[PDB]
């Protein structure tokens, strides 16, 4: 079972997520998910696994997604959600059944790259464990366009027009920018997914994000934040079949890290399936054993 | 002759600035300040020159900075000054005496740095002119302890207080992420510079910042941003002693344009003086003449 439980941020905006809670005092793990992704998409099956090993875990929606504050709605500023992470862990650390010795960002897809900036700056962050991270996400032929078009929507709003939204992947599985599989079938499939949250869980799921988020992504160099994450110890969980974040791409960042850190190549799975189906079993509980061992107090 | 022009940003933010116009319709030249300065420091002499010489000039205080909106007060976050700088020209280009075809950005220090990040994503920008630019900012051997002590920063924030202020240089020249010279000669130059600065007829000057414009900094990554600025004509004006910028910092940014560009290394000059006393006029008409010739 799971607590609704709220965390503030240095600017007063209201985070909301579950938080499954363990008897006594326990290490913590929180989940920060995907691209425009709710907390109830996917990760309450692993949280509830993770809860019954002895893991605090909170699963939350970020900044202006879902049930959680944040205007414009589903402007996904990568660098923001590292910061709100901060606040975040203060909050988490402070209930009573946490371990505050015993703290480990999770992240998946987009957020496994979030989680590692956030990693980043906080010592109080003990392990890292990215599933199917994210890494780039501009096309370079598609760069000037969309910058236009950002250019383009800033003056709409300044003319008093709200914020311009689209859907992060259209029916033919593209984007302005290019990102996670656009023009491929990373970008078909994502559109699926987007499309096929079309079922109860999540009400304040939107199939929207401002194209705003894109003037954020063009900002966002996160393999070079990855390099100051040079002591927590970190495991990725990488796909061998990623159509939206390339494979080669995981691995060269990871390959980077010169601290503790686990490699788990999930044979014959995709960016969505990295943690369904068979072999999922095995890669919880590859997670739970990294970090038992690497967050022991 | 000037007149204040404010110009808003789609928060609501109101920024504000000088506006030397021209008769007619002419190009303009938006001037970025340097790290926490005002639009009275040094800018203004140039301004008059531009403007002279045919130029609508803007020198504006960024946000949170001096006259302008923004709060926290004094929070240095060029990823939000470089997106101020799109409204910013928005604005400019609506002046009647602005031709909307020729504009062109401009910083010193720092504010170039922020310049050229405003202009990788705005092709409204025509030429770019960046004067010793800053292109970094953290010591390795710093970042733990500066990081914890933002970190902690939030916290207390959490717990109600105000954002932690400090002097961008303390006594010693230096600050918590060794930016800008802390250490050496430059941090010393730039502590002194900055506590003249009211003394020296700048009035809204603040001599502190906000500590979370470190996390800012960490994040930013702006010789990465730089790359994708290939195809705005750029000048780059260094100075040959710059303590506070190393040269060869500047120098291997620039090489990586592969646009129209122009280097100018000011000889015997500093991060601070680069445009000030013997040569300075000729640095200035310069910069005027780059424009033109690309503009
Ligand atoms: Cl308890
Ligand atoms: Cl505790
Ligand atoms: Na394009």
């Amino acid at each position: 079972s799971f607590q609704v439980v709220e965390c503030k941020t240095i600017d007063g905006i209201i985070i909301r997520g579950r938080f499954y809670a363990v008897d006594g005092k326990g290490p913590a793990i929180i989940m920060t998910p995907g691209f425009n992704c709710v907390k109830e998409m996917l990760l309450p099956d692993i949280a509830e696994t993770f809860q019954s090993q002895g893991f605090n875990t909170y699963i939350y929606d970020p900044r202006s997604i879902g049930d959680s504050d944040g205007s414009p709605k589903n402007l996904i500023d990568p660098l923001q959600q590292a910061e709100d992470l901060a606040d975040i862990v203060t909050h988490i650390s402070s209930l009573p059944s946490v371990d505050s010795s015993k703290i480990t960002l999770w992240g998946m897809s987009f957020g496994g790259t979030v989680s590692a900036c956030a990693a980043a700056v906080d010592r109080r962050v003990k392990a890292l464990v990215m599933v199917c991270p994210i890494l780039s996400f501009y096309q370079a032929e598609k760069r000037d366009k969309a910058f236009l078009q950002l250019i383009r929507d800033r003056q709409s709003q300044l003319r008093g027009n709200e914020p311009f939204m689209l859907p992060p992947f259209n029916s033919k599985g593209e984007n302005p920018i290019g990102m996670a599989g656009s023009g491929g079938p990373g970008g078909i499939e994502a559109y699926g997914f987007m499309g096929a949250v079309i079922d109860r869980g999540a009400p304040n799921f939107r199939n929207k994000i401002a194209l705003q988020t894109y003037q954020k992504l063009a900002w966002w160099q996160p393999k070079e934040i990855l390099k100051l994450v040079d002591k927590t110890p970190v495991l990725m969980v990488t796909p061998e079949l990623d159509t939206m974040s390339p494979p080669e791409e995981q691995k060269a960042a990871f390959e980077l890290f010169p601290q503790t850190k686990k490699f788990l190549e999930a044979k014959g799975k995709g960016h969505l399936t990295v943690l369904s189906g068979e072999g999922s079993v095995e890669v919880v509980d590859a997670m739970t054993e990294f970090i038992r061992e690497n967050v022991a107090g």
